[PDB]
């Protein structure tokens, strides 16, 4: 029938606390305290109602935050795909901290799975995986990966509320089949899929392009303006990815305030198939990086508060792609989120600074 699985998310905002996967987690765990990091987020950011954390390592579908798998011994494919037993408890501990605090949990999962190991330089893992699905699944990589992912999905069952599926153009097999696996475990999961970005066009089909962000922008590269669309029958919320950072689009682009966010709140729910409805959701990097804590901090309180208010007032949702520094939210971001949360829990909520086009910011079409 008709489904609004993300109805709980409408009018809410979230933060991100990624956990490392596989051998990367074994390398970072000795200097990290993700559990303390999660307690600090709970204490300091009560206004955020959910968190995105990690099934796979960021941009590395072959590296998992859990080890044990009742469906396949992943450690026997290649040990570097999975962390130690001691370290697999980090993700579970973080999730339980958020559950006790009443925060919903969405897990980032890079859809490519082990198929992308060589893309990140992990050639030994790639060879082991390729040998595994060839010999054990008679060359059916799609079934091999669904089986493997299912064994972790089952462990997270009832502990998490949704999934954010990255890199779905590179999923072995079909998205429909992978989402069906997820829903076979828990059909109420709130699921986003990142296929490709869509962009604002004019009445004759040309893309809109930002020409400048301000007076003497350091990066003059023209960039397109992301539009969040409901493009398939599987999704419960739009993935929310900004215009790619590599194209020189700042994650706090003024154009997101003139186009992207207004469009999110103009029509906060849309349907592709006529039965399942999906919620408009944006995922904004707070730095000039999705996951890199050392990148330039791009938002300040006043702009970040206006992003949260404009989205949530409209009945849409947004997540900050905050970063982790030894398991804690990077401290400059934490400082901002404290202030945002404190404003968002006041009644009345304090007014946000009104949006004005930055001096010397223009579209190519406006010149
Ligand atoms: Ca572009």
């Amino acid at each position: 029938g008709i489904e609004y699985n993300a109805s709980w998310m409408a009018g809410t905002w979230g933060i991100t606390q990624r956990v490392d996967g596989g051998y990367k987690l074994d390398n970072s765990a000795d200097s990290s305290n993700w559990q303390a990091g999660a307690e600090e987020i709970v204490t300091n950011i009560p206004a955020a109602e959910y968190v995105i954390t990690s099934f796979t390592h960021p941009a590395h579908g072959h590296l998992f935050t859990l080890r044990t798998n009742n469906n396949v011994d992943v450690s026997a494919i290649h040990p570097d795909m999975v962390p130690t037993l001691e370290n697999e408890k980090i993700i579970l501990d973080v999730i339980n901290i958020y559950r006790a605090a009443g925060k919903k949990v969405i897990l980032y999962l890079n859809s490519a799975g082990p198929s992308m190991a060589e893309e990140r330089g992990d050639t030994d893992i790639q060879a082991a995986w390729d040998e595994y699905y060839i010999n054990e699944w008679d060359g059916d990589e799609a079934a091999a990966w669904r089986n493997l992912a299912r064994g972790y999905v089952e462990r997270f069952d009832g502990l998490v509320d949704g999934y954010w599926l990255d890199n779905s153009r590179n999923l072995p097999g079909e998205v429909s089949d992978f989402v069906a696996m997820l829903r076979s475990v828990d059909p109420e999961l709130t699921i986003a899929v990142n296929y490709d970005q869509h962009y604002f066009t004019d009445d004759n089909g040309e893309y809109l392009y930002v020409d400048s962000d301000g007076l003497d922008d350091e990066d003059e590269s023209d960039y397109k303006i992301v539009k969040h669309v409901v493009t398939n029958e599987y999704m419960d919320f739009t993935n929310g990815h900004v215009t790619p950072l590599g194209r020189g689009a700042p994650p706090n682009s003024w154009a997101y305030e003139e186009y992207t966010i207004p469009d999110m709140i103009e029509v906060p729910w849309e349907t592709y198939d006529g039965s399942k409805y999906a919620l408009k959701h944006g995922w904004f990097p707070i730095r000039n990086s999705w996951s890199g804590s050392k990148a330039e901090l791009m938002f300040d309180v006043e702009q970040a508060y206006r992003f949260v208010r404009t989205v949530t007032d409209g009945g849409a949702a947004m997540t900050w792609s905050t970063t982790q520094d030894n398991g804690y939210m990077t401290a400059d971001e934490m400082s901002i989120m404290i202030e945002i949360s404190n404003r968002m829990t006041q009644t009345p909520k304090p007014d946000y600074s009104v949006y004005e086009r930055p001096k010397g910011a223009y579209l190519v079409s406006e010149i």
